[PDB]
Parts: C-alpha cells; structure tokens; sequence
DNA sequence: CAATACCAATCCTGTCCCTAGTGGCCCC
DNA sequence: ATTGGTATTG
C-alpha cells in the first residue's frame, strides 16, 4: 500500500495525483455528507485546484498613498482657513460655510446658493471681472489697492491646493529680461577663447529662437542655423544644447578618452564639470559658467511665457495669455464656420456627442480628441493659417487647467502666494503675523524618509516623535525626530548578519567589507613558476604587499599587472602561472580610491588608527540621502579636514548593503588564536582558509559562536517572505494543504516519492526604445507603445534597423522575409527572450548552426556590437553569448542539456524545501536526518518530450484535466526515472549531495522507456527494464504504457474551483451623473444619487440564501420566499455584525436564521442530468461541468491541428470522420449540460458550411469551438469567420432548488445539500 | 423573465530596501 | 483582458 504524489504548480492550478508501485491511480468510495440520498461516492486519487490568481500589492498601495495626499490636501485648506477665521467672521461670517456647501442643490443648502459673496449682482460682476482664477491671482499680486479678505484667501487657497512639483532643490527667481544679453555674453566668453574662429551674435533673435513654443532639439537647430561655419555638434552647439537642458557629450569637443556628458539639472553636475575642468583646464570654467547664466534665464520659458519685468505673476500671466488667445480665436473661428460652412456649425459648437468644441468644453473630448477633429476643419476652410499653426504646437484654444501642467515648480505659486501676502499683509496685520505661517503651508512636504505620522496603529509607520504632541507643517522639526526615523527609514527593511542575527550588516561601500572582499578572493590565488615543485599559496606578507602595492594603486587589479608589478618587480620572477583568478580580480577596494581623490591623504586613510572614523563616514553616507542631514552627522569630523574636503565629502554618497557584519568579519575572535575572521584571511600559515572554510572548521571557535548566536513563522508566513510573484506563491500554500488532504486520505501513511513541476509592458519598451535612439537617431521620425508588441518590429526598432550578422542596413516592410536566430541555439539553451535572440537577414549568415555565431562573424560585427552594449541595447550577458567564439565548449553543451532536465530555479527549490522539512523530522543514531519521503523536482520538458513520444498529447482548450495528468505523469516519470538510475538522486532529490560522455548521457537519459532508439545509429532495448544493481523492475513497455492510456482516458477527474470571498473595490469608480435609478450608490451618506449622482455596479463579496416573508401589496400581507441576496463588498461588515437586522431592514420578515447559507463565487450547484452551474454573483451563473473528451479524438485533434513522420500523416486522413464524431460529442454535451440552443446551431451551422476546409484549419477551429462547453463564465469565441457571442446564465432561480456541493480542496470530501428541501 | 450591446479612472516625479537570474571565480 | 453590472429593448 505504498503511493507518490505528482504535482503540477501554477499560477491558477495545482495538478495533484496519487500512484502506487505500479503507476496506477487509486479509487475509493468516500462518505458523502447532507441531506440527500447519497451516502457515499466514488473518486480517482487524480484532480486539479483552479483558481484566481493572487494578486500583488501595488494597486492597494497606489490607492493608500493617494487617500492620504488627499486627507493631507484637505489639512493644507483647514490650516489655511483656521488661520483666517477670527478676520473672516468680522468680513462675512458665513463664507467658508458657502464654500464648504458649495456642492449642495439649493434645496440642501443652508445658506445664499453664490458662494464667493452670497447675492448674484456681485457674483455675477465677480465673474465678469474675473473669468479665472489667474486673473484674480494677478490683480492680487500686481495691485496696491486693499482687496476683498474672501478674495485673498481664494487666491492663496488655489496656490496651496494645486501647489505644484517638488522636483527642483532651492529658490527659484523667474528673470528672463536679459536673454539677449546673456546669450551676448556667452557669444563674447567664446569668442575670448577662439578668437581665429569667433561667433558673430549680431542679429540672432537668442530671446525668441529659444524661448518658442518648440522642443529644445528643434530650437537647438534653428539657433545654430543662424551662426554661419558653425555645427550643431560644435563646442558652441553644445554648450547651446547644455543651456537649453539637454545632456550633450564634450569628448569630441576636446578630444578626450572618456565620455564627458554633462547635464545642468542633474545633481551631480558640479563634480562633472570639474572633472571635465581637470580634463581640459579652468581657461574653460566661465564658458560653462556662461551657460549656466543663460540657463537660469530660459529655464522655465515653457511655462513662463510672458515677459517678467511687466508683473510679478507670469505663470498666472500666461494663464491669461492662454485665455484671452482662446476667446479671440473662437470669436474668429465661431465667423469663419458661419461663412465658409454653416452646416457643420451646429455640430461643431452644439453637439456633445461629436469632438467638436462642444464635446471639448461639455463634453467627453479631450484636447487631443478635439484637435483631430477639428484639423480636417480647419485644413478645409480659408483663413485658418494661425490657427492651424497653433493646432500644431498644441496650443489652440487652450483651457488652463490641462494635463500638461505638471512642469510648475512650486516655487512658482510660491512666488506669486509670497507676492499677495506683501501686497495685502498692509492692510491686514493677521496676514503680517502669519506670512510665513502661510508660505509653510504651502512649501511643507512629510520628508520620504519619514513617512506617516502615525501614532502606534499603522503597520506601515516608523517615525519617532521628540515630544507626545501633535504635529504641524510649523512645529515639524521640534516634534518630529528626523535623524531617528531616518535612520528607521532604512534599518526596517535592511538584512541582519544571518551568522550573527543580532547584528546589522555592513554597508556594501564599507572599507571593512571590500578589504574583506579582497582578501577573502586574494587567499585561494596560487601560484608557480619554474624552481618550484607546486603550486603554493600566498603568504601573509605577499598578501599585504600586493594590497599596498597593486589594489591600493588601482581601482581595477589584473592579472597581468599581478605577474608583472608584483611577481616580476619583487620576487623576480620572469615566468609565473596564477590559479584562483581570471583576468581581474572580482574583488576591488572602490571605496579606498573614492576617499583617496576626495581627500588626498593616503596616509590618513591606511592609518588603521581612523578605521573606526571611515566606517562611521561611510555609514553616514550609506544611511542618509538628504544631504543636510549628512552634513549634521559629519560635522564631527570637520576638524580633521578642511573646508573643499567637506563639501566633497557631503555629495559623496553610496547606496547598497552587505551580507555580513562588522561583529563577523573583524570582531568575534578564535578563543585559541585571538584572531578575527579579516585576520585569518590576511594571514593563515600555509591553509589560507577562506570564510566558508573559516566558519566551518571544528578547531576553531568560528562555527560554535555562530550556532550560539542562532535562534517561528508559520506556514502562511513563510510562503508569503519568499521572493517570487503573489500569483506563484498563492500555488505554493495550496500545493502544501493539497499534499496534507492526500496524506490524511492515505490513513496518514506518508508517500515514498513526492514529484513537483513549476510552470514557467508596452510602456516600457516605449521608454527602452527613446532612452536608446536618444543615446544613439531618427527612426521614430521616418517611422512612428501598442505597436511594440510586434515581435519582429519590436526587434528592429531595438537593433537601430541593421542586421546583427551582417553590416548592413535592415528594412522595415521586408521583416517578413528575416529570420529571428538564437545566439546561443535553442537545442541548447531555452531561452526565447530577447537577450538571447537576434533579428538577422538569414540564420545561415550566423555561420555552424551547432555553435555560437561563427568567429568570422564575430571578427566583423564586434565593434557594432560594443557599439549596441554602451548606447544599453544589449546586455552583457548577450554581447558576451555574441562574441564568445573568441573565447561553446562541449562542457557548455553538456550543462545546457543538463540544464534542460534539471531544475535550479530558486522558487521551485523552496517548494521542494518546505515539503521536504514536512515530511522528514526524524534524526537517526548519527543524527543526520530521515529522508522517508524523497522530494523529487522536474522540469516541464521530460514529461512534454515523454507525452510527444509515446503520443499522450496534451490539448489544453479541451477541458481542465490536463493540469492533473500533467501531475500524473510528473509522478510516473519521476519515481521511475530515480527507480531506473538510483545516482540522479543527486541531481533530482531534495537535500541529496554529498564531457562528451555527460552530453551523451544526459541526452539519451530517457531512452530506456523506449523499445527502439536513433542517435546517428539505431539501438535496440528490451521489453523489461529493470534497476541496474537491484534488480527491481522499473518498466515493463508491454504494460505500464497502458496503464497511463488508461489513467489519461478516465472520465472523472476531480478538478475544483476553489470557492473565494470577493475583496477589494466598492464598486466600479466612476461617478456618474444623476439618474432615476435604484442602482445608484451614494458617495456621502447624505448625498442621495437622485440629485449628486453616485457609483454603481458593486462587487459581491458573497451571495446569502434567504428563506423568509416580503410584504406584499398595499395591505402588506406576508408571502414566503426563498432568493439569493448578494452581499456587497461595502455591506459585508454591516451584514456580519448582526445578519437579522440587515435582512429586515432590506425589507425581509422572520427569516430562518438556521437556514441562511453563505455561498461564495463559485459555489457548486448540480441540477438535472448531472448538469452543473458555479455562482457567478447572485444574479449570474457559470458552466459548471468538465467536457471528458475521449483520448482518440484528443490525439486526433492534436495531430490534425499541427498542434515530421508519414504515419502520423495517414493517421490524421484514415480518421477524417473523427471531426464529425467531436461535434457530435460537443452537440451531446451542450444539449445535456451547456443549454445554449442559438449558439449550438449556429455553430452547427457553421461546422456544416466549412466541411470543404482543409482538414487542418477545421480541426484548429474545432479546438476554438470548446470555448462553447469550457467550465467557467461563458466566453465568445470563432469558428472561422463567425462569431458565437457568449450565452449567459442571467438567472439564479434554479439553484435554489438544486443540490448544493461542498467540496473539501481535492474534491475527494463532498457534503451534499438538497436545496429543494428548504422553504419547500 | 429574454437577448444584447456598452462599460470598466488616467498619467507622471523622486528616495530607498529586498531576491534572483546570468555564468563565472572560491568555498561548506 | 475578462467578465459581471446595467440599461435597453422585448
Ligand atoms: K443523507
Ligand atoms: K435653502
Ligand atoms: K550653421
Ligand atoms: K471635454
Ligand atoms: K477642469
Ligand atoms: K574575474
Ligand atoms: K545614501
Ligand atoms: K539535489
Ligand atoms: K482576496
Ligand atoms: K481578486
Ligand atoms: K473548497
Ligand atoms: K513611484
Ligand atoms: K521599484
Ligand atoms: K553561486
Ligand atoms: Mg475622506
Ligand atoms: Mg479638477
């Protein structure tokens, strides 16, 4: 009575089997619970779990981030007006009453229905004067005259609400008087230099050439077209492109050996420039400096488009700009369709429906929309130069609050808020006391690192406060302990040293950790030269002096400068082989260089005195981003540095943390030797133990403080910590609970074998493909995110439109006739990715199809293909497979075949892990561990390869079982492969350890299933196979091969949808219009939709059987009834808090509480004839059975489909008439289970029609047509040409009558519940 | 109670931690 | 994308 379990792992499935020694799958009658006839039921040991799939945690985390900006938002406008209270009340006492209200019909309303003054004469000049809120802003920041106190406060209330970006560091001064001139004198600082060949400024429009409503390339180009012999890739041109805010490359410029890209906005432009300083010389300092001058003047010209020295308001000038250019151009628009076309006037300026300026302004159209509409218009018409000119530059009819306005600092509204408070703090001394009050309002952002200002009940807060009072935008620094939570910030998500769990680890950048680094890689070189015997170690004092002498001179160490700078210029040797490292050192002491070019002391830093003070830096500067807060924390250090070494050190930061920490690598020492770990690596006899060896070694105290400082989660828990997607993890815990059914079904015996299988945007590729043509072009101007799921064409645009074996050209409407290669062959490697795949003219240019592309071709193309890997198209994984015929070995075959069969993905180890700790507790007398049950792991490609042999073909769309036979032959396969050769327990067996021939062997590793076997030459094996040593059968090919024909062919197969509570959203989020409907939902408690409108269509968390009275009529006499009522994901609280009251206030009587039912979607129904629905919603059902197609029509179907050999072939046409036999079957099963008569005769309708079709394409549409009887929400799908549009399940009346199924997760557990025997 | 046809909030900036895969060193 | 909600048409 000895069993295996096979399992198949995915996204939405857990395939599950039970076999015993002799492959076959078990049945057993199981007690069937409820209240029918049955009393029990067979079932196979054979099923699948489907489900919907887990789901990460980012849109949950998108809307909590959004809530709280908006409570935020609402405290900005409450601080606001607390402020203005006491003044307000003595103005207009009812004011911010009228505001708050504002969204009240009149007939809700409290107060006047005009809010700004509360009568309409004044509301109505309000507007008059004022058409937007920008002219307001203006007047209030240009005029002298004492204002309304409501108009000041809407003013600063509109700055403070719609504050805009914190994207730019510092005060910002808008000045753009003197483009002209800077630009002059930028002509003039190089003309200083080049005085052979100056720039003649005169002329040249700088102030309108740069500042037009055109990109920075194409105002780029038309400046330089106005400077004659000079080249828009010039030094000028460059230092052109830098001040419009571009990123240009200086090393053509100077003729420099490194890139020297230098960008004015990014934060690390000040040691750029003086790189490139130190490169050319400071002669060069103010021509840059000019740049920036100029820079500053036209930084913001897209959004200031007004000239500054007229008002002190330019961003809500230009605002004005915009309007009055609207009206004036429809005025000029509204005459030119009155004339020219009077038709379409209508249309154009009445219709909401169409895009016209109807649907612009009332309607749905956006601004986009509105254009392409309106362009044929204008194109048509006379008159429509201008307008069409401002169509093309997005800037016709502009509203002003628009999607584009994401580009305003915030010190732009800050300007013009400072500016009011000036203006009216004369008149009101409120204003006066509390300006800056005001402007923290505005400015005040929670700093990241900071994060909620929780006290003690959110799980997502850290900050620690100073004092237990609330916290202010103006009390922030005094309550809130920035330095605390910015240090928790990072210390509540970075690991602790695994060997020492108490300890933090090191940053990545520390000098303790790389000088680790470096002697733990240093202390397993060997060497030899001719005097010498073997090859030996390096000693203490080699490995200091070649750490003094080689890595505390480079950043980088060679192996040559190793056999040259220290072998041959200190122990003279003229030959010498290195083993234990390959061209470099991996292995760098990067942060030592830093720190040496930033403060010029190699004393200092090899002085081991200042070890402490360097980490303490380096930590700081690892911790920390806000470099205010660096600088606090160096502060201490000043002393021993000056004033330039502090300001280097300040923009000096690392990110990044290590695997150990500073206790393990230098502080617990050996009891015996007093030495740290870091002192073994430096000098260790002639062992040179290395740290794996170091803290493995019994006579060393290492290992024993290591277990003493070692030191419970649940499953759930620990599943949910693993690394890997939510939907795979969700398989995971239920592949875990599906192995604790079986076992408890197996009388709790536990398996000997337990086989797992694991299965294995646009937007991004759009950013992939501009980052890259920016680094390198113009293709996306000859030719123009969708589009990108092309695989071909995606392929294109990333090789900049060349062949990649071949220098030349590729073209865009010949991709067709290309070929898509592997770099490494797919034979090999499968890897389908585009790291691994090329797009070439012809596969037969890559040269031998057994090997790498050819060295020839790598001779040709590598200098194109480093080209590729710098401008970041290919990586380094790809460029290395590209060019490695200057370097496949028969060893890299033979791992890729391997490879191929055995897997090493991370995620499916710890599957095997957790069921292997499971299963296996027992320790035996040597206490090593029990292995009882052996935790087997597959890749996908043995059972696919086994299934395409022995012609056990998969059709997926068919039905479900495919998941279970999947886990059936996982388990056939596994158990046998390690029954046949007992060694690949090494490769196959959880926690088991301890070329040409492995290419062959691991290539013909399943042949001993088969009778006859081709390598090539033919060979022949037995009937029998057996065990190599113990002589246990492991096949016999005359038997077990109909036992899985039989296994597959078995009708019942116990697939389940597991039953799920809905969670998440209300409802659908759009708030639509008012409306006579009771389907609406309020927004706010007194918001009643028939006025406000409001949401609709809920999602059910779960439905509710109900059995109890309605009123009827007007006397309101009782009736019973019995009617699904679905719970909403809003209602479910109120509903579970007391079930009876929210029954009765929905308006039912005496409700049998005993007789309310909770069924969630998918819950199980059986009506007549075996015919089967799952709940969908209490409104809505879902196919509920499993089409058992017969074997014979499936292997037909695969074959026939082309889902090669000639008896396959004569096959597929001997059995022709099979296709009308699967129509048959499908018609029989509709007609019994599926119930959908319009569609089942329209498809036989059309099966009949395209009975003349190759017999290929029928049977692919065939394969179509079982979308028709597929379990779960109906779905429309083609035969052919024709559509069959989904059937639904709109009722649910009918399975109140029904019998309700129950199913435990393997479904082997049923209680059954004849619904029809309640409430009659 | 029919089909049955339409509908579904969207973009974007910045700071940081973590594993895992790739294919090699060196180890338990 | 899918698939359950909804109004509409009957
Ligand atoms: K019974
Ligand atoms: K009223
Ligand atoms: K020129
Ligand atoms: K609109
Ligand atoms: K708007
Ligand atoms: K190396
Ligand atoms: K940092
Ligand atoms: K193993
Ligand atoms: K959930
Ligand atoms: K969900
Ligand atoms: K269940
Ligand atoms: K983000
Ligand atoms: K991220
Ligand atoms: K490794
Ligand atoms: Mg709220
Ligand atoms: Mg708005």
């Amino acid at each position: 009575k000895k069993y295996s379990i096979g399992l198949a792992i995915g996204t939405n499935s857990v395939g599950w089997a039970v076999i015993t020694d002799e492959y076959k799958v078990p049945s057993k009658k199981f007690k069937v619970l409820g209240n029918t006839d049955r009393h029990s039921i067979k079932k196979n040991l054979i099923g699948a779990l489907l489900f919907d799939s887990g789901e990460t945690a980012e849109a949950t985390r998108l809307k909590r981030t959004a809530r709280r900006r908006y409570t935020r938002r609402k405290n900005r406008i409450c601080y606001l007006q607390e402020i203005f209270s006491n003044e307000m009340a003595k103005v207009d006492d009812s004011f911010f009453h009228r505001l708050e209200e504002s969204f009240l019909v009149e007939e809700d309303k409290k107060h006047e229905r005009h809010p700004i003054f509360g009568n309409i004469v004044d509301e109505v000049a309000y507007h008059e004067k004022y058409p937007t809120i920008y002219h307001l802003r203006k007047k209030l920041v240009d005029s002298t005259d004492k204002a309304d106190l409501r108009l000041i406060y809407l003013a600063l209330a509109h700055m403070i609400k719609f504050r805009g970006h914190f994207l730019i560091e510092g005060d910002l001064n808008p000045d753009n008087s003197d483009v002209d001139k800077l630009f002059i004198q930028l002509v003039q600082t190089y003309n200083q230099l080049f005085e052979e060949n100056p720039i003649n400024a005169s002329g040249v429009d700088a102030k309108a050439i740069l500042s037009a409503r055109l990109s920075k390339s194409r105002r780029l180009e038309n400046l330089i077209a106005q400077l004659p012999g000079e080249k828009k890739n010039g030094l000028f041109g460059n230092l052109i492109a830098l001040s419009l805010g571009l990123t240009p490359n200086f090393k053509s410029n100077f003729d420099l050996a490194e890139d020297a890209k230098l960008q004015l906005s990014k934060d690390t432009y000040d040691d750029d420039l003086d790189n490139l300083l130190a490169q050319i010389g400071d002669q060069y300092a103010d021509l840059f400096l000019a740049a920036k001058n100029l820079s500053d003047a036209i930084l913001l010209s897209d959004i200031l488009r007004v000239n500054t020295e007229i008002t002190k308001a330019p961003l809500s000038a230009s605002m004005i700009k915009r309007y009055d250019e609207h009206h004036q151009d429809l005025t000029l628009l509204k005459a030119l369709v009155r004339q020219q076309l009077p038709e379409k006037y209508k249309e154009i300026f009445f219709d909401q429906s169409k895009n016209g300026y109807a649907g612009y302004i009332d309607g749905g159209a956006s601004q986009e929309e509105f254009y392409k509409f309106i362009k044929p218009i204008l194109e048509k018409m006379d008159g429509t130069e201008e307008l069409l000119v401002k169509l093309n530059r997005e800037d016709l009819l502009r509203k002003q609050r628009t999607f584009d306005n994401g580009s305003i600092p915030h010190q732009i509204h800050l300007g013009e808020l400072h500016a009011i408070l000036r203006r009216q703090e004369d008149f009101y001394p409120f204003l006066k006391d509390n300006r800056e009050k005001i402007e923290k309002i505005l400015t005040f952002r929670i700093p990241y690192y900071v994060g909620p200002l929780a006290r003690g009940n959110s799980r997502f807060a850290w900050m620690t406060r100073k004092s237990e009072e609330t916290i202010t935008p103006w009390n922030f620094e005094e309550v809130v302990d920035k330095g605390a939570s910015a240090q928790s910030f990072i210390e509540r998500m970075t690991n602790f040293d695994k060997n020492l769990p108490n300890e933090k680890v090191l940053p990545k950048h520390s000098l303790l950790y790389e000088y680790f680094t470096v002697y733990n890689e240093l202390t397993k070189v060997k060497y030899v030269t001719e005097g010498m015997r073997k090859p030996a170690f390096l000693s203490g004092e080699q490995k200091k002096a070649i750490v003094d002498l080689l890595f505390k001179t480079n950043r980088k160490v060679t192996v040559k400068q190793l056999k040259e700078d220290y072998f041959k210029k200190i122990e003279c040797f003229d030959s010498v082989e290195i083993s234990g490292v390959e061209d470099r050192f991996n292995a760098s002491l990067g942060t030592y260089h830093d720190l040496l070019k930033i403060i010029k002391d190699k004393d200092f830093l090899d002085n081991e005195e200042n070890e402490d003070i360097l980490e303490d830096i380096v930590l700081t500067l690892t911790l920390f981003e806000d470099r205010e807060m660096i600088e606090e924390r160096l502060k201490t250090y000043a002393h021993l540095f000056d004033d330039k070494v502090m300001k280097q050190l300040k923009r000096r930061r690392y990110t990044g943390w290590g695997r150990l920490s500073r206790k393990l690598i230098n502080g617990i020492r050996d009891k015996q030797s007093g030495k740290t770990i870091l002192d073994f690596l430096k000098s260790d006899g002639f062992a040179n133990r290395n740290f794996m060896q170091l803290i493995h070694d019994d006579s060393l105290t290492f290992k024993e403080d290591i277990q003493k400082a070692q030191v419970g989660d649940s499953l759930h828990e620990h599943i949910a910590n693993l690394a890997g997607s939510p939907a795979i993890k969700k398989g995971i815990l239920q592949t875990v609970k599906v192995v604790d059914e079986l076992v408890k079904v197996m009388g709790r015996h536990k398996p000997e074998n337990i086989v797992i299988e694991m299965a294995r945007n646009s937007r991004e590729r759009m950013k992939r493909i501009e980052e890259g043509i920016k680094e390198l072009s113009q293709i996306l101007k000859e030719h123009p995110n969708t589009q990108l799921q092309n695989e071909k064409l995606y392929l294109y645009y990333l090789q900049n439109g060349r062949d990649m074996y071949v220098d030349q050209e590729l073209d865009i409407n010949r991709l067709s006739d290309y070929d898509v290669d592997a770099i490494v062959p797919q034979s090999f490697l499968k890897d389908d990715s585009i790291d691994n795949k090329v797009l070439t003219r012809s596969d037969k240019n890559r040269g031998k199809s057994d090997n790498v592309p050819s060295e020839e071709v790598v001779k040709k193309m590598k200098n194109y293909w480093r080209q590729l890997l710098n401008a970041k198209l290919i990586t380094q994984r790809k460029f290395d497979n590209l060019t490695k015929a200057e370097r496949l070995s028969e060893l890299d075959k033979a791992g890729f075949i391997k490879r191929q069969l055995v897997e090493t993905r991370q995620i499916t180890k710890h599957v095997a892990q957790i069921l292997d700790s499971r299963m296996n507790t027992k320790y035996d007398e040597n206490d090593k561990l029990i292995r009882e049950v052996k935790v087997i792991t597959l890749k996908s490609k043995l059972v696919s390869d086994f299934r395409k042999d022995f012609q056990f073909y998969k059709v997926r769309e068919i039905n479900n079982y495919h998941h279970a036979h999947d886990a059936y032959l996982n388990a056939v396969v596994g158990t046998a492969l390690i029954k046949k050769y007992p060694k690949l327990e090494s490769e196959f067996v959880y926690g088991d350890y301890k070329a040409t021939a492995k290419y062959f062997f691991y290539s013909n590793i399943m042949n001993f299933f088969k009778t006859e076997i081709t390598l090539g030459e033919i060979r022949k094996r037995p009937l029998i196979e057996t065990n190599g040593e113990t002589g246990e059968i492991v096949w016999d090919k005359g038997r077990d091969f109909a036992t899985v024909r039989k296994v597959l062919s078995m009708p019942q197969v116990n697939i389940v949808k597991k039953t799920e509570v809905q969670t998440g959203g209300f409802s659908k989020e759009s708030i639509l219009p008012k409306r006579n409907s009771d389907k609406l939902i309020a927004r706010k408690k007194d918001w009643d939709p028939k006025k406000y409108g409001g949401f609709d269509s809920p999602t059910v968390a779960y439905s509710v059987l109900v059995v109890a009275k309605v009123e009827k009529g007007k006397s309101k006499k009782l009736k019973s009834v019995k009617e699904l009522l679905g719970i909403t994901i809003m209602e479910r609280s109120s509903f579970e808090k007391n079930p009876i009251d929210f029954l009765e206030a929905k308006g039912y009587k005496e409700v049998k509480k005993d007789l309310i039912i909770k069924l969630p979607k998918y819950s199980l129904f059986e009506l007549e004839n075996g015919r089967k629905r799952m709940l969908a919603s209490a409104g809505e059902l879902q196919k509920g059975n499993e089409l058992a197609l017969p074997s014979k029509y499936v292997n037909f179907l695969y074959l026939a489909s082309h889902y090669d050999n000639e008896q396959k072939q004569l096959f597929v046409e001997q059995h022709k008439h099979y296709l009308d036999e699967i129509i048959e079957q499908i018609s029989e099963f509709s007609k019994r289970v599926i119930l959908a008569d319009a569609n089942l005769d329209k498809v036989l309708s059309a099966y009949n029609k395209h009975r003349d079709k190759p017999i290929r394409e029928q049977a692919e549409n065939i394969i179509h047509l079982f979308t028709l009887t597929n379990l779960g929400a109906p779905a429309a799908f083609k035969y052919f040409d024709t559509t069959i549009d989904r059937k639904r399940y709109t009722s649910t009346k009918e399975v109140l009558d029904a019998t309700l199924i129950h199913q435990s997760i393997t479904g082997l557990y049923e209680t059954r519940i004849d619904l029809s025997q309640l409430g009659g």
